[PDB]
């Protein structure tokens, strides 16, 4: 697209509104910038030669644009955006600027749960292949930063937001893995309206990549990944697990890094991308092979006595956790650690896992009581995760599974979710040696 001499307006001004400012500037357009708060966090970064707003929106500004470029931070429902919309000013994103701009195919990826490890593992099958991949998006690399032109595939995390502001992705591959109450305030209708947001980005799209267990992933009018079905599925049968594609045995599951069920169906839908990205199948599946995970996803800390330690602390949400204990196949007992901030989460969908004669409930931190709840006839409750860490070790058994999977927010008693994981692993390895 060309932008010379255009009035551009960028709201917002972190990681996202600097890398825009990057990309006018770079054409030589000066767009001007402004950002609600007072000293937003990239103030600092900012050019000298840019003109700034900051503390409020100025609508003068936004009323006299050719283009606003809207931070995903940001709702378009904001009254200032639908009075610029009103008027008939353009409004798109990063997303959509850099989809303008991309000389190589897209991979795209969204959803509620397992996004970055879904995008990450994608970017390793390209790796593997000897491709020069650019990956980036709401993981945490903003898009623009990735053009270049030696660039082969890039592969893209979409959030909701995101995909609100965008309009020209074509994808050769996008999927949204999953969809469970997320922001809800930025969603005042509902669950409905957080998914429409998501389903924009099979748009276009040269292959669809859905979910054939979570109905919400499907356009309303494809190629699927499952546990039990679909065209990429897992097949439990004679004591083994094997990912099956169009039917094929492709993998046994020993052979991933990975552990928990819902990774592997993750290993299946990143597959089906990197297949549908027209990547050569056998680095992908040695990708599969290679790849450890990320920090805090459902990651084995410890396996000793038969006893597997399991740090997800990153499942700071109710759908985290839930994905955790639907794919469980616990020989013995499960010891679930669950607590902290729960952020006036509904917890109900937890407790359907949390029957018979097998579970254990550890609950912690700010709202434990609330978890406890769940099923007190089985659950402790203390004021710490390591409280209740001294707690369930003396009663491990061979066969059983210690699982941090919080359900929660750490903020009340950690510095962020990392501090807990990595508390836990330390004394994981401290009791289960
Ligand atoms: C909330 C969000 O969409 N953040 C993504 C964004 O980071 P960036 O730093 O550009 O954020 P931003 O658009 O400035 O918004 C950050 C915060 O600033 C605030 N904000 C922003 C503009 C403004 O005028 N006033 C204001 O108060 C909003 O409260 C928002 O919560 O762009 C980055 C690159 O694309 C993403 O990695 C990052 O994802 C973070 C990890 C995230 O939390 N994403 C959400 C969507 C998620 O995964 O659930
Ligand atoms: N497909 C999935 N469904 C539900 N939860 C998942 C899935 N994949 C991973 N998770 C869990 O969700 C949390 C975040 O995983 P991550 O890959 O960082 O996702 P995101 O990038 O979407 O935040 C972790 O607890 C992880 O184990």
């Amino acid at each position: 697209a060309d932008y010379q001499g255009k009035n551009v307006v960028i709201i917002g001004l972190g990681l996202t509104g600097l890398s825009c400012v990057d990309f006018f500037l770079a054409r030589g357009v000066t767009p001007r910038v402004m950002d609600t708060r007072m000293t937003p966090p990239g103030l600092d970064k900012l050019p000298e030669a840019v003109e700034r707003h900051t503390g409020s929106l100025n609508d003068e500004w936004l009323m006299a644009a050719d283009l606003i470029v809207a931070s995903p931070g940001i709702a378009l429902a904001h009254p200032s955006l639908s009075a610029a919309a009103d008027a008939g000013i353009e409004i798109v994103g990063d997303i959509e600027l850099f989809c303008r701009e991309a000389q190589a195919p897209i991979v795209a990826i969204t959803g509620s749960n397992g996004k970055s490890t879904v995008t990450t593992l994608v970017g390793e099958m390209a790796k593997a292949a000897g491709v020069n991949v650019g990956v980036g998006g709401n993981i945490g690399l903003p898009a623009l930063m990735l053009l270049d032109d030696e660039c082969e595939l890039y592969v893209l995390e979409l959030s909701s937001f995101q995909l609100e502001t965008t309009s020209s992705l074509q994808a050769v591959a996008a999927t949204i893995l999953n969809v469970t109450e997320d922001h809800m305030d930025r969603y005042p209708f509902g669950l409905q309206q957080y998914r429409a947001a998501k389903l924009r980005i099979y748009e276009n799209a040269k292959v669809c990549v859905v979910n054939a267990d979570d109905a919400l992933t499907m356009p309303i009018r494809c190629v699927s990944f499952g546990v039990n079905m679909g065209d990429y599925h897992l097949n439990h049968q004679q004591g083994e697990t094997w990912l099956r594609v169009k039917g094929e045995k492709v993998l046994n599951v020993k052979e991933m890094k990975l552990s928990g069920q819902h990774n592997y169906t993750n290993a299946l839908a990143a597959l089906a991308l990197a297949d549908a990205a027209g990547l050569p199948r056998a680095s992908s599946l040695k990708a599969l092979t290679t790849f450890t995970g990320l920090p805090h996803r459902f990651e084995v800390v410890l396996e000793h006595n038969g006893v597997r330690w399991i740090n997800d602390s990153k499942a700071t949400n109710v759908g985290s956790t839930e994905a955790a204990l639907n794919g469980l196949h616990v020989d013995g007992t499960l010891h679930l650690l669950l607590g902290g901030d729960g952020k006036s989460a509904d917890f109900s969908p937890l407790a359907r896992y949390l029957n018979g004669d097998n579970v254990r409930l550890y609950c912690f931190g700010r709202d434990g009581a609330q978890l406890a709840a769940l099923r007190p006839e089985v659950a402790e409750q203390t004021e710490t995760m390591e409280q209740a860490m001294r707690l369930l070790a003396p009663r491990v058994q061979p066969g059983d599974m210690v699982l941090l999977s919080p359900a929660c927010a750490s903020l009340d008693q950690f510095k962020n979710f990392e501090q807990r994981g990595n508390e836990f692993a330390r004394l994981a390895k401290e009791l289960g040696s």
